[PDB]
């Protein structure tokens, strides 16, 4: 019993538009693969997680116009929400060309939270740093996003580089 | 003085060792060492030798395929094994890379399912890193149980634990039939 992911994606253009206006951000929102089908029981559950990722992109990712110009970047930020099938799973991606997740900030927070000390933090790989955002209570919150995705028997990944932006990938079972 | 030494202090004995293991395992290997002058804490150098040997043996044994197998695959008859060290920020990064058969990801997934760590639906959504990370989970692999029969730690256990005792980190990257790359990051200190 599947339905097009458009049942999830449809309310986003409006919400992204309002969030950007409200945060004085200029964002061009692009949705791809809205016809991609997924279990209808996933529809309600996955909406909240995706909205949070979109909000993070507009809030923490896309920089104010003045800052983007200072970086030699396109004046308007780009936010892409896509869906597609990859074998036996539905792949959903949220990608922005914003400032990227501040990895030093994450390390500092992890240390203060008592999750690691200075010594071990110094050698963490970029991916190991980003994964701290998945720890329950670290942060709503990427930790809750990961938990909900997991409750759907899915998986989540994060990719982010300074000034390039951030891409969050969610994989849900194709059942 | 400074308690620092070029990593060559340990790298130096590998060329001959690799040459030997290569023939003892009946294989032809193109062994490349890079950045042997990279300096790091002497304690790290004295401790990292065991782990590196474990990774090199893994590459020659489980990775690089016999001449006959590589030709059948469409790869050069001789495999390549690269051991390098370099400075990166305030860390020293050591890599062991081969162009062998690669980690059997489907085998890991099937084992994870058999052990009940995940079901078929979840297995289908796992990312490459999540799959490979199972190699660092204690009590996972069956061979781990094999090596432990002799009262000794298995390769991944020894490598991971020795590295962590130095406050270092370790990651594994691998693609189907395209090889394996193990990266170790150690502090400068
Ligand atoms: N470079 C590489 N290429 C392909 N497979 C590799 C590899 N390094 C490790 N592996 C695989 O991962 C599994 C475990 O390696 P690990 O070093 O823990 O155990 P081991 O089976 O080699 C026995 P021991 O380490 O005690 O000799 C291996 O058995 C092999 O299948
Ligand atoms: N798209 C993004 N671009 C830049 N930074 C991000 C992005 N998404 C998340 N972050 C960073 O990761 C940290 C956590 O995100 P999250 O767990 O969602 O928490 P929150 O909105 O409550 O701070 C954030 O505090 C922010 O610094
Ligand atoms: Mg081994």
């Amino acid at each position: 019993h599947m339905v097009p992911i458009s049942f999830v994606f449809n309310r986003f253009p409006r919400m992204v538009r309002d969030l950007a206006k409200k945060m004085n951000k200029e964002v061009n929102f692009i949705m791809r693969g809205e016809d991609t089908e997924l279990d209808r029981t996933f529809v309600e559950e996955i909406g909240e997680p995706l909205l949070h990722l979109l909000r993070n992109a507009i809030d923490h990712g896309i920089e104010p116009k003045e800052e983007r110009i200072a970086k030699g970047k396109p004046p308007i930020g780009t936010l892409i929400l896509s869906a597609r099938h990859e074998g036996n799973n539905v792949v959903i991606e949220v990608e922005d060309d914003g400032r990227g997740i501040d990895k030093e900030k994450i390390i500092r927070k992890a240390i203060e939270k008592g999750l690691i000390d200075e010594s071990k933090a110094a050698t963490l790989s970029d991916q190991e740093i980003l994964n701290f955002l998945f720890v329950p209570g670290f942060s709503v919150g990427m930790d809750v996003v990961k938990n909900v995705v997991e409750s759907l028997n899915g998986s989540i990944s994060i990719e982010s580089e300074k000034d390039k932006g951030t891409k969050v990938t969610i994989r849900l079972p194709l059942t």
